[PDB]
């Protein structure tokens, strides 16, 4: 179990700078640091290449959230203080909706993101 401090994740560590969310970690491998908030995803959109292995590293800045990529079997709970890891290779270019699968308050019904898979 991989633990982080939710009260400092916006200020120190790999989720602190939103411009640095996508990091190449092998010839055809990218790690993506996703930070869920009430009520949006950081970064948005997430842009990745077709056929590369993606390693998502997902945590929460406040309350329990969900992270589900429509059209795949990616569906994880996202807890403050914990890192959820998911590995996946996207074979078809195009756009996929990201949906929050855990009730999280006022604007839960509007918490959407996007992943763009480039040709
Ligand atoms: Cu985040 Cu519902």
């Amino acid at each position: 179990l991989e633990r982080v401090d939710p009260t400092t994740v916006r200020q120190e560590g790999p989720w602190a700078d939103p411009a640095q969310a996508v990091v190449q970690t092998g010839p055809n491998q990218y790690t993506v640091y996703v930070l869920a908030h009430q009520w949006y995803y950081q970064p948005n959109p997430i842009e990745v290449p077709q056929g590369a292995e993606i390693v998502f590293k997902i945590t929460s800045a406040d309350v329990l959230h969900g992270f589900h990529v429509e059209g795949t079997n990616i569906n994880v709970e996202v807890l403050p203080g914990e890192v959820s890891t998911v590995r996946y290779t996207f074979k078809r270019p195009g756009e996929y909706r990201i949906i929050c699968s855990e009730i999280c308050g006022t604007n839960h019904a509007f918490m959407f993101g996007t992943i763009v898979v480039k040709e």
